[PDB]
């Protein structure tokens, strides 16, 4: 009953989860995975998962696709490689470093090499309960110490004939993907932008795209101290997965300024990335997070959060298209610098 | 009165200062610059500043050498590139992203360059006092707002002006060329960036560079695990007689008791990742966060410990046996950035 939990609940509460919480623990391999939002944590509206590794030389599994989920990959530290191809369009692929976006949508064929040895992905799963094919692929984990990963070079996951059979966790094989060995400074095709110029969303739904960390289109509310959003998911790419995702930048709260109630429609969360943001969902405490925390607030349940730090940055997703991120995009405006105003 | 300060003190005491606070903070051109341990603060042992500015296409500075300062540069988010020499050594640089790390001995010849959005630099100084060249030549930022800064010609001073600052040890050297067949983050060819081991450097005087994750490690187990990555020993220090590491954290077990030290030389750390609490001589126990800093003076007692459930700071400290060194001395050769799964 308490807010604070160490595995996601079995059914839709608020909650908060400490960063390398148990989480549901399970290794493929050298891969950790942690379940911080699940299927029915979410009420299936998404899935919130972290995997921690080491460098692999290998890739981390066989390229695959999803025809129902949609999978988000975000570098929360170190650095993993992410190859992504729809259709008949160019194969694409970026070296992700920390605070590094990739989208994956439905029927786009992709794989990952992890590159640097602290290396850590936060995955968002839409809709929610993919997590399945983690339990059911993975050796469980005790993990007593919460230890990042275990301590310690084929493909690691499923072999060919393995990941060929997996339809029912809504993964097919792609065997025939050759995942591209062209990459120089982090990106292939060489006619690309990674780390050296604006990055914008997909113009439309069922194509990828990847957004380098602070380089990606972002807005700035003023209406309750300063925030910037910098989207990753709209409604254009979600359509009917019917999801938003993007970081919330933030500086404190003025003392004139009076922290406000939400309350949504659709279930969301966030993760901390940098800073300490105050969380107050319900009749709870009002909780810090620190980096990698998650707090999970239902749909219909009131809350407030506000930085204690001096500017924090959360990835945050929400079911609906007219969540926190999209509101304070609706209500502030354009803005191109990661910083907020110096002056109220 | 308060562990918190929003500058750093005057005089030397415990404190913390919250990543962000204002310390004293002054802009050159776009890059905002905050003193989070000064001279004043540390009895002159170190000087700690942070450096947060957006993407440039100009050089961050003009290329200089210090002869009586060590500059250590780590890249706590975003990133930068770093350009060093010494003496007829071949030129060497690499793009630092976060939680990677350079090594400017005396007599290095340097200059670097900001290259993502949101990147901060974190400037560790040795000896302290450094930061009197900020005041000089950087203007007085209010920042009411705590931004981590204010939202093509190199920045800084020109090239008669750089040449007007050995009173500050900073040295002019406008003939250096920075190089320019950097490739995935390194020149020249053939150096190891994210790719393998990264040794510190086995001569004085010599640069180096730790690609996050990739130095040599130590795990100590005495206290809960904790994992020492040096980045600066009495190998590479010297008479300058300091250390620098980052230590990562467990938590501490409930029946191991949270262990007091007290040290000859001042110390300070900047968590990095994680939530860490520490009680400094007489003052209240408090939990740091992203970007915070703890300074504790020499000879003062303090504790520490990991709240949350792995936790990483970047540590310096004045002397040779400072509690990096301990950790390390009482600690095993590790190959892993994690700790083991059980106790
Ligand atoms: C992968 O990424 C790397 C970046 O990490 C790319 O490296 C860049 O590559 C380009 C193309 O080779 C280089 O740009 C060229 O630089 C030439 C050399 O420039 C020096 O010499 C000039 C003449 O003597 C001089 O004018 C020039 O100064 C100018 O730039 C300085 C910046 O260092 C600045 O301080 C000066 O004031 C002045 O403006 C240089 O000293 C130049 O002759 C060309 O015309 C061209 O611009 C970059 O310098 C490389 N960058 C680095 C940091 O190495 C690489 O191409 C990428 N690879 C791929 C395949 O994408
Ligand atoms: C900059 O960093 C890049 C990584 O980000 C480096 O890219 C690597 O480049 C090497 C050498 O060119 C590639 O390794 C080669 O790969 C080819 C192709 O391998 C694929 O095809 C074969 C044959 O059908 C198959 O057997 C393989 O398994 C692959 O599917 C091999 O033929 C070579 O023998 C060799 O292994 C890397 O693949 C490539 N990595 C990536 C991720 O692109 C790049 O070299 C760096 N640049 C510089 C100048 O240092
Ligand atoms: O289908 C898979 C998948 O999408 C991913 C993944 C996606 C996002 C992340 O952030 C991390 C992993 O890994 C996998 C690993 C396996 O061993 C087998 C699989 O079928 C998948
Ligand atoms: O001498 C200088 C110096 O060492 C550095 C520096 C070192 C470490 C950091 O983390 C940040 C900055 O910047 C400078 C900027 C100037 O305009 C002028 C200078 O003379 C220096
Ligand atoms: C994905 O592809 C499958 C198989 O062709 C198709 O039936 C399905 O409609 C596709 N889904 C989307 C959202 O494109
Ligand atoms: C992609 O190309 C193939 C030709 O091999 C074609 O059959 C298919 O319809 C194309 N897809 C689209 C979106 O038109
Ligand atoms: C759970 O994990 C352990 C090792 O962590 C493994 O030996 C075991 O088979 C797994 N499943 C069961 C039934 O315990
Ligand atoms: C989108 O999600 C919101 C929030 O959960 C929900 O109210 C709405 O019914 C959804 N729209 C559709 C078409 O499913
Ligand atoms: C640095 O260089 C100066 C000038 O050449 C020299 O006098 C001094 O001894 C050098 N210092 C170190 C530590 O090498
Ligand atoms: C800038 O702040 C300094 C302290 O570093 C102070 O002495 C000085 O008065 C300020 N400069 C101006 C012009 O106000
Ligand atoms: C190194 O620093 C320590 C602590 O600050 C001090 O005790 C000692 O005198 C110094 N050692 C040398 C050789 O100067
Ligand atoms: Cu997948
Ligand atoms: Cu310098």
């Amino acid at each position: 009953s308490s807010l604070i939990v160490e595995d996601a609940p079995d059914h839709v509460r608020p909650y908060v989860i400490r960063h390398y919480s148990h989480a549901r623990a399970v290794t493929v391999d050298t891969q950790l995975y942690r379940f911080y939002v699940t299927g029915p944590s979410s009420g299936y509206a998404f899935t919130l998962m972290g995997t921690n590794a080491p460098h692999s030389d290998a890739l981390g599994v066989l390229p695959h696709i999803h025809q129902k989920h949609y999978e988000n990959f975000y570098c929360n530290k170190g650095s993993f490689q992410l190859w992504a191809q729809s259709g008949n369009e160019t194969q694409q692929t970026r070296v992700l470093s920390s605070g590094d976006y990739g989208s994956v949508p439905r029927n786009v064929t992709h794989t990952f090499q992890i590159q640097d040895p602290d290396t850590e992905m936060t995955g968002v799963i839409v809709p929610g309960g993919f997590e399945d094919l983690f339990y059911y692929l993975g050796t469980n984990a005790t993990d007593t110490t919460h230890t990042p990963y275990i301590p310690s070079s084929s493909t690691t996951g499923p072999d060919s004939s393995t990941i060929s059979t997996l339809q029912s966790f809504d993964v097919y094989a792609e065997l025939s993907f050759t995942p591209r060995t062209d990459t120089v400074n982090g990106t292939a095709p060489a006619n690309t932008v990674w780390h050296t110029g604006a990055n914008a969303l997909a113009s439309t739904a069922g194509d990828p795209y990847f957004i380098a960390n602070g380089w990606g289109p972002k807005y700035l509310n003023s209406q309750y101290g300063y925030q910037i959003v910098a989207p990753f998911v709209t409604a254009t790419q979600a359509q009917d997965t019917n999801y938003t995702l993007s970081t919330i930048s933030m500086s404190t709260t003025p003392s004139t300024v009076t922290v406000p109630t939400w309350s949504f429609p659709g279930a969301c969360a966030f993760q901390v990335q940098e800073g300490r943001v105050v969380v107050q969902i319900g009749d709870y405490a009002a909780t810090e997070l620190g980096s990698g925390d998650v707090a999970f607030i239902p749909g219909g349940v009131e809350f407030k959060y506000y930085s204690e730090a001096y500017f924090s940055k959360v990835l945050f997703v929400s079911s609906g298209s007219d969540g926190l991120d999209q509101n304070l995009v609706n209500g502030g405006e354009e803005w191109s610098s990661v910083s907020f105003p110096a002056d109220w």
